[PDB]
């Protein structure tokens, strides 16, 4: 198994190597919620070894809709997100890393109430 907890210590997914892909950065729902990948690497340019790193994905809707998508680990150096749109509208989201910032963000994605 490439991905696996061999010791005690692990090193920092950073802001030119980590990035993230799929249907919940294009298109989101009301009674389908939508899934995407975060592709995380250290600097090794090999995938993360193991898993568990802390991250956030923060987004705002129009007015009170402030989210945040939820994540789950795939042990294999990716991360599943889960999130959810009541609205015909915008969600503008924000991604982070130990709760440090990165590169080329905030983004955007249409909300549609299906």
């Amino acid at each position: 198994m490439h991905h696996h907890h061999h010791h005690a210590s692990k090193p920092a997914p950073s802001a030119e190597h980590s990035y993230a892909e799929g249907e919940g950065l294009v298109k989101v729902f009301d009674n389908a919620p939508a899934e995407f990948t975060i592709f995380a690497v250290d600097t090794k340019g090999v995938a993360r070894t193991d898993g568990g790193d802390p991250f956030e994905v923060a987004i705002n809707g129009p007015d009170g809709l402030v989210v945040d998508a939820k994540v789950t680990d795939n042990n294999d150096g990716t991360y599943g997100v889960v999130y959810d749109a009541p609205v015909e509208g915008n969600y503008n989201v924000n991604v982070t890393l130990r709760g440090n910032p990165i590169k080329n963000m905030p983004i955007d994605v249409k909300c549609i109430e299906g």
